[PDB]
């Protein structure tokens, strides 16, 4: 579990990310599409974006992009008591979407690497730590979900 040090890490971190909700969520969407292409096309929404220009011209991506993060966000002020929050996601993530949890992996990684770029020697080792068990934490947490719905993996 998370102390509450290292939870006070994570909000600190994430008053980084709400003076920018729609710019953060953006980098992280385009981050995860081209590391990962087959990501993108798990969206009917945004499957016709073929260069990276392209998606960040897309204002539909920065409006997806605030939906995400503000409710990934509100998930993390619940400091882990989360589960009210979390079953609707893992529920349409698991049996809608169809998304692996091996995706919930890569967005982790992206999240760190946006943090990394936008906010350069401001985003501390002890934070780094901090962010990666709360996102590990959700990861652990709505895979207990897929598991019970026939879907993990
Ligand atoms: C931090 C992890 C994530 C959060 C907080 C999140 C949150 C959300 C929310 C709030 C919605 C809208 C309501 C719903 O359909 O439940 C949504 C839709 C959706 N999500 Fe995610 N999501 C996450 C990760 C992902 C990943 C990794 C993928 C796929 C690679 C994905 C694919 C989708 C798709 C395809 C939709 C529907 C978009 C549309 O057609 O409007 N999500 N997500």
């Amino acid at each position: 579990v998370l102390s509450e040090g290292e939870w006070q890490l994570v909000l600190h971190v994430w008053a980084k990310v709400e003076a920018d909700v729609a710019g953060h969520g953006q980098d992280i969407l385009i981050r995860l599409f081209k590391s990962h292409p087959e990501t993108l096309e798990k969206f009917d929404r945004f499957k016709h974006l073929k260069t990276e220009a392209e998606m960040k011209a897309s204002e539909d991506l920065k409006k997806h992009g605030v939906t995400v993060l503000t409710a990934l966000g509100a998930i993390l002020k619940k400091k882990g008591h989360h589960e009210a929050e979390l079953k609707p996601l893992a529920q349409s993530h698991a049996t809608k979407h169809k998304i692996p949890i091996k995706y919930l992996e890569f967005i982790s990684e992206a999240i760190i690497h946006v943090l990394h770029s936008r906010h350069p020697g401001d985003f501390g080792a002890d934070a780094q730590g901090a962010m990666n068990k709360a996102l590990e934490l959700f990861r652990k947490d709505i895979a207990a979900k897929y598991k019970e719905l026939g879907y993990q993996g």
